[PDB]
């Protein structure tokens, strides 16, 4: 067995959080990991034996202990919110895993309000790729977070081409109609549609919503959807 | 209307790279954006009208120069890799957009190097995600790159647990079985397959390959399959 404890931790973000492992398999090895998306599972510290520490591949911002074989534990002397994370301990000679410590690292003041200036400023598309059939109507979205917006233009984009406008919708109407393409703006949800009816293969492009304040003259992008319309 | 020059470009770490737009659109703001997967289009630097330059959201590296109405110029002194991508200048008062100019920038001898080394010590897997009906048989593939690795374990990893050891194959081999699990391996090409035949929904987990030097001491993890496993 390899045991850690504690198995779910919320700390706050300068504190100090001491995570334990101990095992019975009786090995001589015993490694600090961490789990996250797009990582899998990355080293943090190692022990070779009794009393002896190794760095891993990220060991920054952690220390460990190997006071005894039975014994290894992870040291976060400053925890950051970057250090929330499943944690697994391991021991080996051919390598068992402990059931992992979920750790959860809690911001700011500070933090919560610059990631709210954050948000305020950003334009976000979804989905970031949409595949329909022909004669589908395809259905692209849009929200924002200031309401100073008030011009939203939507553009077109064929592949080896730089963007041209499209569809645009000024926030005192709901809905903007132009042949196949409709607009639909809720200004109460900050939130628009782009409907392309009757959709076409050659209506296949990367489609940008942005949002424009017509009086601080400045211009936000959403990052893209990409259409596929297939025969 | 925005023109750009030039279309193509091949530049080396160390050099200097000229990006230029000529509009007709009589329009006193121009812009200098990137296009990257990932972060759409992002504003390098901006111009309200001829003798001014305004840097953007990302001015890091770049310089511009808006000697007269018609013409804005994007300057990188000291081109890295990292300023590959395509470049697109915009004109506005309502804005448009050229062409786009495709800008690679190589590539040193240090960095090649540098860049083998770490793929060297990387295990690969293949796909990410993996959906099957039941009953079908999952093959899941991983593959390596140094020819020291000689024991290659897989991982099973079930939601809110640590992996648990599946099946291993020593390189000495060249096929495992027990029971609905095979490894297939590829000694030659350094690839390895996991086939799990007749497969149930209890399979769905994520699968972690790792490849182990039994001499050298070193347990290298892939990032996983996610297998879903549909009734």
């Amino acid at each position: 067995a390899v045991t850690q404890s504690p198995r779910n931790k919320v700390a706050v973000t300068g504190g100090k959080v001491t995570l334990s492992c101990n095992q019975t398999n009786n090995h001589n090895n015993m490694y600090w990991y961490r789990q996250d998306t797009g990582h899998g599972l990355r080293l943090i510290h190692y022990s070779y034996g009794a009393g002896s520490t190794e760095k891993g591949d990220i060991p920054d911002g952690y220390k460990a202990s190997r006071p005894s074989q039975e014994n290894f534990s992870l040291i976060l002397e400053l925890a950051t919110p970057s250090q929330t994370s499943v944690y697994f301990c391991a021991s080996g000679d051919r390598l068992f895993f402990g059931h992992g410590t979920k750790l959860s690292v809690l911001g700011s003041a500070d933090d919560a309000k610059k990631d709210a200036a954050k948000k305020d400023g950003q334009v976000r598309q979804s989905p970031q790729s949409l595949t329909v059939w022909e004669g589908e109507t395809a259905i692209l979205n849009c929200s924002y977070e200031n309401s100073a917006f008030d011009y939203f233009p939507w553009y077109q984009q064929f592949p080896g081409e730089g963007p041209a406008l499209l569809i645009s919708i000024l926030s005192v109407s709901d809905k903007k109609e132009d042949g196949r393409f409709t607009i639909f703006f809720n200004k109460r949800e900050k939130k628009l549609s782009l409907h392309i009816a009757d959709s076409q293969p050659g209506d296949s492009a990367t489609y940008f919503c942005a949002a424009i304040d017509t009086n601080a003259y400045k211009v936000i992008f959403g990052k893209g959807t990409h259409l596929h319309v297939l025969p």
